[PDB]
RNA sequence: UGGGUCAAUCUUCGGAUUGGCCCUUUCU
């Protein structure tokens, strides 16, 4: 049972390493970080067939996604009337004061 | 966040826990 989670959490890097490596303007955070389309996990779905074939499953991409969203630096860049940005870099949305409000508190709760 | 399914351990045999995979959930 002690190797059994740590697996999980290896296949959790792969996963979020692979995103970070085909669609780096969105999940390379070395570059930046910023706020992320809303939906995008749709988005990211339509590329489970090129993920497969280094062995990432969906179940992973989406427990990797949520990993790279909740991380304080995520939650520190959802500032209202920031820039949502779709896996290319491209604007498509802005961050409402609701969601900026909540961020902060998530925030101040952690820690 | 909920649900299905497979594998492991356990059970006072009513069940429980961990993990894989799929669907699904305002801030993804």
């Amino acid at each position: 049972n002690k190797a059994q989670k740590n697996q999980s959490k290896r296949a959790r890097s792969d996963a979020l390493l692979w995103l970070a490596a085909n669609f780096p303007e969105a999940f390379d955070n070395s570059l930046r970080i910023r706020p992320l389309k809303i939906g995008i996990m749709s988005d990211i779905l339509q590329h489970a067939e090129k993920a497969e074939q280094v062995g990432v499953s969906k179940s992973k991409l989406r427990e990797a996604v949520v990993l790279f969203t909740r991380r304080l630096d995520y939650l520190a860049c959802l500032k209202a009337r920031e820039v949502r940005i779709d896996l290319h870099g491209n604007p498509v949305a802005e961050v409402t004061e609701e969601e900026a409000e909540n961020a902060s508190m998530k925030i101040k709760k952690r820690v």
